[PDB]
C-alpha cells in the first residue's frame, strides 16, 4: 500500500449503497490513490456493490474501525477477535488490501487506572489470532494510536511498536495521526522516528481536525521524518469538517472544525500533495 | 496580577500544612511571582496557615479548582455558585487574588450533544452570581477554556470571549491554556487575539504537559502573539511531572509525562523566562 | 494602501509597453489589488501608458527602487534626493500611491564598517527631502529593512523605525521583507511588533525568495504579529521565480528558485490569501 | 567524530598562547567534547602548545577555514592545494581530526554569474590533491556550505553532495550550517537529507548568529532530520557574540548578534545537549 488516501468520512460515516457511490465517485474526483472505508455496521455493508464501485473507479481501499464496547480487546478479546474476523471478512470481500484503526479497543475507554499487563495480555492474544485471520486473506493489519482521551492503551508510536513487536505477527504495521501526536509525541517527528520501519500508514489531520495546513501540526517536522525514514506507505487525510452535528458524542466534536467539507478536500489533499513534494516522499 | 506563577501541582497534590509549605518554599526557591494554588478539598484546607506561608515567603497566589460534578454549573447552576462562592471565601482568607480554572463546569464533563443555549444560560447566571461574590471580596474570577475532551462549554478562546460577554462582569478574565490551545485554536496565536480584551493570565503548558520548549507548541506564536497584544498577566507553568499514579485517572494521564519535576521546574521555568525576555512581555 | 499586491518582477523587471500590460494584465488576473512596479531606468517609463492600463484592469500601484551607487544617500545624499524625486515624479504621473523598496541605499551596499552617525545624517536629510516632495505629490514614501549582505545601514525593524522617528515625517512608512527578516529579525514577529506604529508594506516572501508556504519563514508568527498589531497594509508577494538568468549577479541568485512563475503566483498568492484569512487580517 | 563542540570564535578568533588557552579551556568548562580551531594566521599557530592543551583538558578538536583569496581554489587551484595542504599540517600537528569549513572559496567569493562548469573542475581538482593529503595525516576533509551572499559555488546541501562524489574520495565528508540553509534550503531538514550518507558535522548557529533556540532555525526540524538520518557526527555551535567590533567588516555583521557570549554559551549549549536528548541524537 502506498500513495495519497482520503478517508471517506469527507463525503459521509454511512456505508449504504448511495453514500458508498458518493464516497468512491468523489475519492476519484480528488485523484486519489486509496479510499479508507469506515466499517461501522458490518451486517450493512454490501461488499459486492462496494468492489463494483473501486472497480468502475479505478480505486484502491483500506478499511478501518473502532471496536464497539463488546468487543474492546482489553477486557473482552473473544468478541474482539469475532468482531475483527468479521470486519476483515468484509474487507477482503470489498477488495480492500487492510484494516486498520482502532483495532485493540475503543475511543472512549478507560478504566481510570493505567494500562495493566493483563489488559495488554489480552490486547496480544486477540490481536494475534485476527492478524492470523487477516493473514490468510491476504490482509495487512493496523494498530493506530489516539490521544490519552480516547483509549489508555496505546497513545504513542511507541507503544504501538511494543504491542506489535509482543505480538509477532510479520503483517501488522503501526497507524499513526498527527491529530493525535500533535499531543501524544514529546517533538511529533519522534513518532515516526520511533515507527520508522513498522510505519506504513498515516492520518494526516489538522489539530482541530479542520484543514491540514491552517492549524498547530508542524507539517515540516512530520514530512522530514517521513521522507527521511523512507516512508513508502499511505497519507490518509482525515478531517472532521463533513461530521454532521449527530455525530458529536462519538467524535467529541463540539463545533464546526472547517468552513466545509469542499473547501478541506481542495485545500487540504493539495496541501499534503504539495508538502509531498516538497520532500520527495516517494521519490526513490 | 502580572510575572511568573507555577502551579503548585509540581509539587504537591494536596494542600495540607507540609504540602503547602513545601510549594510555597518551592516557588520561592524558584523566584516565581505567583504560585497558583488548587482548591479540590476546601474542608481540609488552613487558609489562615497558607497566608502566614505566603508572605513569610513573599509569594502572590491564585487559587484555582474544577468544578466537581454535583455542582457542574452547567446542569446545576445554583449548587455551582454554592460551591464557588465557598471556594472564593477560602481563596480571599488565603490572600489569593484570583479564582480561575474550570470555574464552569467539570474535566470529564460531557453531554454526548454540542453545548445548548440553556446550558450557557445556567452558565451565565451563575458564574455573574459568583463572579459578584469574588467582587465583594477583591478577587478577580477566571475562566479557563479546556480541550474537547474535557469539556464541551468553553473550548476555544472565543468561546471564553463570547461567555465572559454574555456575563458583563468587570472582574472576569479568560485564562488560556496552551496545552489546550494546541488542539482547540485554529494556529495556537488565534487564541490569544481572539482574547485580547480579557486575557490576563496563561497555564503555559507543552502539548504533553512535559516541559515547555520541548514539545508541539509553537512558543514563538505564543510569545509573540502574547506579546503583540501587550499581554500584562500572569504566565503560569502547568506540567503533570509530579503527579503520581494515583492521580492518574483525574487527569487521564496514563504515563509519565517527563523524567521528573526537578527538571521541569529548572529547563520549563528557565525557557519561559528567555522567551519572555526575547519577545520583551514585560519589558 | 490597502489589500494584496504582487511585484511585477513575477513577469519582468522591464518596463517597456509590452511589459508592463503583460504584468498589470496578470496581476488583474490573479485578482490582485496592488501591482507594485519596480523603477531600474526612468527614461524608459512611460507613464502615460502605464495609468491608462492601471485604470482598465482596475488595478492600483505602489513603485519602488534601489538606489544606484552614484545615488547612495549615505556618502551623497543630493544625488540620492535628484534620483528619489525623478523616480516620485515618475510614479505620481503613471499614478502610483507610493514609493517604497530600498530608498535609502543599494543592495551590493558595503563600507567595511558599522553604520556612523554621519551616514545616517546623510539618510535623514536626503530622505526627510525626497519624503517632502513625496508628500506635495501626495505619494506615501517606505523605507525596506534589507539583510546585512545588501546593506550596512537598515536591517531590522527597529533599525528603520528609529530612522523614520528621527526624519519626522506623516508620509514615511516602515516596509518589511520576511525573506531579509528571516535574516535580520530574533524571532520573526519581533520585526512586525518593532514596526507596529509605521508597517504599512509587508513584502511576503519565503526564506530561498521561492514560494510562500514551501520554506523555513515562520507564517504562523508572521500572520499572527500582523494580525495582533492591526496591519492595514498591503501584502505583495515577491520570489525570484521569473528572474532571467542574466539577472543573477544583480540579485545574488545562483540557482533556480522554484518551477516557474505560474505555480508561484498559484500557488503563493492562494497561500497569503489563505493566512490572511486564518488570521482575519482583513475580514 | 562524534559529539558536542563549540566554535574557538565564542572567545577569540586569535590563536596566541593566551587566546589558545582560555578558548580550549573554556571548551572544557562547558564539557564539550570537540573545540573547532580556525586557522587564520598560521605562522602564529605554535602546534605544540595547542596540542599540549587539548590533551591536558581531554578535548578534541576539528579545524577550520576559509580559503584567503589569493588562494581560492575555483580560479587559483593550484594555490588552493598549497594553502589547504599547509592547513592540513598544523591541524595535523595540533591533534585535531578534520580541517573543514570553506575549504573551496571565500565568503566574500562572487563571480556575477551562476558557477560554472569549469570552476567546479578546479574545485574537483583541488580539494581531491588536498583531501588526499589530508589522508595521509590520517584527516578527514569537510566542505561547508554556505550561503548565496558569501560564495556562488557551494550554497545547497545538494551542491556539496555532489562535488563530494565527485571528487571520489573516502574521507570527505558534507558540513552544513542552519544558518545558511535557513536561507539556502527549501525547507531546512531537506538539506540534513540530501547530505544524509556525507553528513558529519553541523554548525549548529540561529537565523540571526545569536542564540539557537531564539531566533528563527526550525531547530525541530533540523533535531528531527538528523535523528531520522542516524547522524552520528559533530554538532559544533557558532555564534557571533564574542566577536569584535573590528571584525564585522569580515563577517558582513554590523550590530550585536546577542547582548554576551556568556549568555550564549549558557543557554544555546544547553538548548542543543536537551534538544539532542528529546530526538536521541546520541545512542
Ligand atoms: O482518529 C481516529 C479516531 O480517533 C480515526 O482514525 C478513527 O480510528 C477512524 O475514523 C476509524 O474508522
Ligand atoms: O488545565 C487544567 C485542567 O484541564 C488546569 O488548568 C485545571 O483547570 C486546574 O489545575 C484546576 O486547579
Ligand atoms: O527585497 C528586495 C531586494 O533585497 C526587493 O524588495 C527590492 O528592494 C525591490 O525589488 C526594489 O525595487
Ligand atoms: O559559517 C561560516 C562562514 O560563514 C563559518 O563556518 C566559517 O567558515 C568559520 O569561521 C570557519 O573558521
Ligand atoms: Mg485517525
Ligand atoms: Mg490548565
Ligand atoms: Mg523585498
Ligand atoms: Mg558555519
Amino acid at each position: 500500500m502506498q500513495g495519497f488516501g482520503v478517508h471517506a468520512m469527507m463525503w459521509s460515516l454511512n456505508w449504504d449503497h448511495e453514500s458508498a457511490r458518493r464516497a468512491i465517485a468523489g475519492a476519484a474526483d480528488y485523484g486519489q490513490d486509496f479510499i479508507e472505508i469506515p466499517l461501522v455496521d458490518l451486517p450493512s455493508v454490501d461488499t459486492a456493490h462496494t468492489r463494483a464501485l473501486l472497480e468502475k473507479y479505478g480505486l484502491r481501499a483500506a478499511c478501518s474501525l473502532v471496536l464497539p464496547e463488546p468487543a474492546w480487546a482489553s477486557v473482552r478479546p473473544e468478541a474482539a477477535v469475532a468482531h475483527l474476523n468479521a470486519a476483515l471478512d468484509k474487507a477482503a470481500e470489498m477488495g480492500a488490501e487492510a484494516l486498520t484503526g482502532v483495532t485493540y479497543g475503543g475511543t472512549s475507554e478507560r478504566t481510570g487506572f493505567p494500562p495493566t499487563q493483563a489488559e495488554y495480555d489480552n490486547l496480544t492474544r486477540a490481536l494475534s489470532q485476527s492478524a492470523g485471520h487477516a493473514k490468510t486473506l491476504g490482509l495487512q493489519f493496523g494498530i493506530e494510536a489516539v490521544n490519552r482521551y480516547e483509549n489508555h492503551l496505546v497513545n504513542s508510536a511507541e507503544q504501538a511498536v511494543a504491542l506489535v513487536e509482543r505480538i509477532g505477527a510479520d503483517n501488522i504495521f503501526v497507524h499513526l495521526d498527527t491529530f493525535h501526536m500533535n499531543m501524544e509525541e514529546k517533538g511529533i517527528a519522534n513518532g515516526i522516528i520511533a515507527a520508522h520501519d513498522y510505519l506504513k500508514y498515516m492520518h494526516m489531520s489538522e489539530s482541530d481536525r479542520g484543514t491540514p495546513g491552517f492549524g498547530n501540526v508542524a507539517w515540516d517536522a512530520v514530512f522530514a521524518a517521513l521522507a527521511a525514514i523512507g516512508f513508502k506507505g499511505v497519507l490518509t487525510l482525515e478531517s472532521f469538517a463533513a461530521m454532521p452535528e449527530e455525530m458529536a458524542g462519538a467524535i467529541s466534536t463540539w463545533r464546526p472544525v472547517a468552513s466545509g467539507a469542499d473547501e478541506v478536500l481542495d485545500k487540504g489533499l493539495a496541501f499534503l500533495r504539495d508538502k509531498a513534494s516538497q520532500y520527495r516522499i516517494f521519490g526513490n
